[PDB]
């Protein structure tokens, strides 16, 4: 009803939350274009870099596919193309409204129907915190889902 059918993940590095976000909720609703983006995506010099492996390797437990990403920056050009905005953290909503103004009207929270809860960024820590950002993703998916 609402016609949102090209839904864009964003966190900032676009390689351990927004990847996975992507790929669970894609899996979860096969009809919609999932997609996902950085608020400064990771690049190797100008080439997208791929999902973190433990992200990979954590989601694959899971039998969710995260292989075959290159991570985006996120432009005002890219937020026009979708039609919402799915942001890891609240305070995310701050640097997305600096780079894509008119995308406010469209941008709600990753966990928005688990308690508005910030998903926990499990980069740079052990495969522990990999399984603990993936399993609050697919709770927040899941509900997502649901009403989508
Ligand atoms: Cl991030």
């Amino acid at each position: 009803a609402m016609g949102f059918n090209k839904i864009l993940v964003v966190c900032v590095g676009n390689i351990c939350r927004s990847p996975t976000g992507e790929r669970v909720l894609q899996k979860l609703l096969p009809n919609k274009t999932v997609a996902s983006a950085g608020i400064a995506a990771e690049k190797s010099r100008l080439i997208g870099k791929p999902a973190d492996a433990m992200a990979i390797e954590v989601a694959k437990e899971n039998c969710v596919d995260v292989e075959n990403h290159q991570s985006q920056q996120l432009t005002s050009a890219l937020c026009s193309q979708y039609d919402l905005i799915l942001v890891m953290e609240k305070g995310h909503m701050e640097a997305l409204t600096q780079i894509a103004p008119e995308a406010r009207g469209k941008t709600m929270l990753f966990g928005q129907w688990i308690g508005q809860k910030d998903i926990p960024d499990p980069y740079r820590q052990s495969k522990e915190a990999f399984v603990h950002a993936y399993q609050l993703i697919d709770e927040a998916a899941q509900a997502w889902a649901k009403k989508l």
